């Protein structure tokens, strides 16, 4: 047998308590002989869950009252070009800051329907970076501006977020969504998939202003207006059940912890030990990400050549590692730390680090 | 002393929880659960293609189409399948048979021009028309059929031959609950939460030439090319969706497949509609008898004082799901694939108690 430290990228590793709460009940939930699984949509038992989880969410963000708070299905990718389907008018831009890959593949789907603009841009810096607030290009006619809070893929973060006021700010933030205390009002929606920091896949988080898409789209298939969800709560269809099951799981588990405030204590200190081991090993790790915009949620690296590259993920692998290789489209490694990932874990990896760098 | 008729989500086959529970958190031996994996790791990938394989071996599928597992519900599929092949000069043809029929064909008119072929709207979706009914077109993109009109209880008894244009049907209350011509249709798509699982995933069973090919200007993630390409796995899977429908297709491999199902399905109907018939009026079914569905039992009392004393003695005595849809009332007993027929029994015996104390 070997011991499991879960750097998974996506879905992820979850807290112990939601999952043996959710094993404990599998077969009768809250007394009505069904699981959760197994529950109408249309029923009091499922709607008490579903209004739970929105609750919970809305006490740990600190969200106000005119945000409300949609499950969807289709992934942060679905939102990729829902976002642009529903504020992406004629006259108006799709304003996008690119700090990575998902950055890009947002700004791919807004270009398929309608004009776009990059506002700001680490690409030529090789997403090393977040870019200063002061290089932002506005329009007046944007119609929005599209950031992503946290670059899974290249390891950099928003430490803080621009102030915006010409149109709505918009955020990706799959991969630190309740990683941290967050100032909701200073955005126009906010999206993520659950499957980093909240719970499963299957389900993704929108928190929307409810005054800014809350009006019928012209031509817009049904599903994909955000109108239609939030005048239905999230209810217009089958929403995953049992992913908003879990997700209110995780979200019991947070607030049981202490908050936003203690996860984020907790996320800074796992995120030290990795990279105070990089910082120290004298350039055997390198990390990708500029110090100033280092993400707090996945750390990523590389060793000097690719063959102590492939020599340290299987020494890993072996030894128990899970999911530390690099997304496939840049390789190296990276070390996903999401909040249900135990500092023990890190401290096992930094473990593992200095003994391959002494034994190389 | 609780009997599960739930419309969708509904009940699971015991063996099928039981194994999910089991395991929760040590998947394969891996001592994390199914939920904790990567969706590009080998763990999982096995998981997925497993799904598939059952799937293309219980309802025989054959070599020439590929099996997708997609996120949006049945209801996506309403706009997808218009954005994918109803293109400007074809015209995207419906027949309805129901609510979701007309859902279906909504989503289709924001996109392009579109047709009735048949439909009994006008004898209050009572029936299944003659396929000797159907106006079919030259320039057909499609022609769309709902296999089981879950709201109002009826089913297709059979397929009709369609060859100028693909057939599609929304099979999400009925799929797997039988045997299947599969290569009558150019698609078949289906919500997993009535027949197959969960909620969170749609199974959709596509003939591969027929939508392999990227449309322009349709996004990235609306194309059926894209996750026929990536093979589902284009952006994460619903993957504990996934996994709990390979867990019910595995339970009904175990039963004996198909065959086995449908026969279970027969009998617990029986029971049912024989309940209905012999009742002298005093249970009235929605379907007509040539169009009864055997995965959705609809019926009404004589009036609507009857139908709710009715609902309410059912809810009292522990039967959950018998209200009908909002969008008709009445009743409706769902009896899907591991809905047990000791529940349709209870059902029978509640009706008989209910009719001998009016
Ligand atoms: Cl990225
Ligand atoms: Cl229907
Ligand atoms: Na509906
Ligand atoms: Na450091
Ligand atoms: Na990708």
């Amino acid at each position: 047998v070997k011991q499991v430290f879960n750097f998974n990228a996506g879905p992820s590793a979850l807290p112990k308590p939601a999952l043996e709460r959710a094993q404990k009940e599998l077969l009768n939930f809250n007394d009505t002989q069904m699981s959760v699984m197994e529950l109408s949509h249309r029923s009091q038992s499922y709607e008490e869950v579903h209004e739970q989880a929105q609750n919970l969410l809305r006490e740990l963000l600190q969200i106000p009252n005119d945000y409300q708070i949609l499950f969807l299905q289709g992934g942060a990718s679905l939102q990729f070009t829902m976002l642009p389907m529903n504020l992406l008018t004629k006259g108006t831009i799709g304003n996008y800051v690119l700090t990575g890959s998902w950055s890009e593949k947002a700004l791919k789907e807004a270009k398929l329907l309608g004009e776009t603009h990059i506002a700001a841009s680490t690409k030529a810096n090789s997403y090393q970076s977040i870019p200063d607030f002061s290089e932002f290009q506005l329009n007046e006619n944007d119609a929005y501006l599209h950031i992503t809070s946290n670059n899974t893929i290249y390891g950099t973060q928003y430490q803080n977020f621009p102030e915006i006021n010409h149109a709505p700010l918009i955020a990706d933030m799959s991969s630190d969504i309740l990683s941290r205390p967050l100032k909701v009002n200073q955005f126009g929606m906010i999206y993520a998939g659950a499957q980093k920091n909240l719970g499963p896949s299957g389900v993704t988080v929108v928190i929307v202003k409810k005054d800014l898409l809350n009006t019928k789209v012209e031509q817009v298939p049904t599903m994909l207006q955000y109108a239609t969800h939030i005048k239905s709560d999230s209810l217009y269809n089958t929403p995953p059940t049992f992913s908003i099951y879990m997700l209110r799981n995780v979200l019991d588990w947070i607030k049981d912890l202490g908050g936003a405030e203690a996860i984020a204590k907790q996320n800074e200190e796992k995120a030290k030990i990795i990279y105070d081991t990089i910082d120290e090993s004298n350039g055997f790790y390198v990390g990708h990400a500029e110090k100033g915009s280092r993400s707090l949620m996945n750390v990523t690296f590389n060793l000097r050549n690719e063959e102590l590259n492939q020599q340290f993920l299987a020494k890993a692998k072996e030894q128990g590692f899970v999911g530390l290789n690099g997304h496939r489209s840049v390789g190296g490694c990276r070390a996903s730390i999401y909040n249900a990932v135990p500092i023990d874990a890190c401290i096992a990896l930094r473990e593992l680090m200095i003994q391959f760098k002494e034994n190389a």
